[PDB]
């Protein structure tokens, strides 16, 4: 190891404390934890991410989540994550484990950490380290453009693999963002992702999908299709990497199929 980082063995468990919360919305929040001292860093690898872990109701609960903070800060670790509350949804009348156990936490109170994780690195310049499975050593390829489909928190790795890129000035990266959500109301961290085209337009494209469309709307509507991969992301070929990211029958029905008949074959795409 290089730097002074947290997460000095991925087979240990960090308990960092809460130091501050932020209400986003009704349901989004920031939660920054204090890292071991204020000149830490994290010490997670672009394309990885870490496992909260604790006990809720007698049992052990993991949970992987990408911050939105980076290696660039020190002392702190930021996470942006939807709570899921308990008798709101008809069909999960419980509601979230971990989202709602970290919504209960005082300031103060700790939670453990591990990492980094993850089959794939991104170790700038176009270049990403994959691992075929955790057993394999990880085989380097170079591309061009990246094309994204994010439904839902999803969107967390995409951001954190579009600021790595937007940050490197001689980076020539160009990624394509389809952002896929149930409604405008549920289009997680917009301001940040707009910042940004607003910023690096000619590396960042950026699309949105959602369920519900209100009356006012300049985007899509509906789950991601044929249609949309063609139009929002980059074409096919070896220069092309797509990443995805959301519920497993998003990537199952909605992506796959569609990314398979667009011509995206799957030894070029990659789900977190
Ligand atoms: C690589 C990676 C990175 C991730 N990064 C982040 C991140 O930055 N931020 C983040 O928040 N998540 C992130 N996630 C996903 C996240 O960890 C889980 O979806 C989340 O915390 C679910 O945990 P839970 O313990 O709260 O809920 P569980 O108890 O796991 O899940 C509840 C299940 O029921 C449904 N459900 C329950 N209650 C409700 C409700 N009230 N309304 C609607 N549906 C409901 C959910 O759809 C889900 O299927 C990441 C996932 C991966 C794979
Ligand atoms: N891929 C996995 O194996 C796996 C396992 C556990 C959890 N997750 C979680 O899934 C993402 C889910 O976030 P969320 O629960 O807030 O998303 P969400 O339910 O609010 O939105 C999901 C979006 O995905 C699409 N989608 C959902 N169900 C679909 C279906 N049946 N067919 C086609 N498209 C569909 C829609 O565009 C929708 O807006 C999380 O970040 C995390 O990755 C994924």
């Amino acid at each position: 190891h290089h730097h002074m980082i947290t997460l000095e063995n991925p087979d240990i468990k960090y308990p960092l404390r809460l130091i501050d919360k932020e209400i986003l919305s009704h349901d989004t929040r920031r939660f920054r934890f204090a890292l071991p001292s204020p000149q830490h860093i994290l010490g997670l690898p672009i394309g990885q991410h870490i496992y909260l872990s604790t006990r809720i109701d007698g049992n052990l609960v993991i949970r992987p989540y990408t911050p939105v903070s980076s290696d660039d800060d020190k002392g702190f670790v930021d996470l942006v994550v939807k709570v899921y509350f308990k008798e709101t949804h008809p069909k999960f009348p419980a509601g979230g484990k971990m989202s709602q156990y970290l919504e209960n936490m005082n300031i103060g109170d700790t939670i453990e950490f591990r990492g980094p994780n993850g089959l794939l690195v991104y170790q700038g310049k176009g270049k990403f380290a994959i691992r075929a499975d955790k057993k394999s050593n990880p085989v380097v390829r170079t591309v061009k453009s990246v094309g994204m489909i994010a439904g839902g928190t999803g969107i967390t790795p995409m951001l954190q693999v579009i600021r790595a890129v937007l940050k490197d000035p001689n980076d020539h990266t160009v990624c394509y963002l389809l952002f896929a959500n149930q409604s405008e109301k549920d289009i997680l961290l917009r301001p940040e992702l707009e910042e940004l085209r607003n910023e690096h337009s000619s590396r960042f494209k950026l699309w949105y999908t959602v369920d519900k469309a209100p009356d006012a709307w300049d985007y899509s509507q509906g789950f991601v299709n044929e249609e949309m991969i063609r139009d929002h992301l980059p074409p096919p070929g070896e220069e092309t990497l797509i990443l995805m990211c959301g519920p497993p029958p998003m990537i199952q029905f909605a992506c796959l199929p569609n990314l398979e008949r667009v011509g995206h074959p799957k030894e070029r795409c990659f789900t977190f």
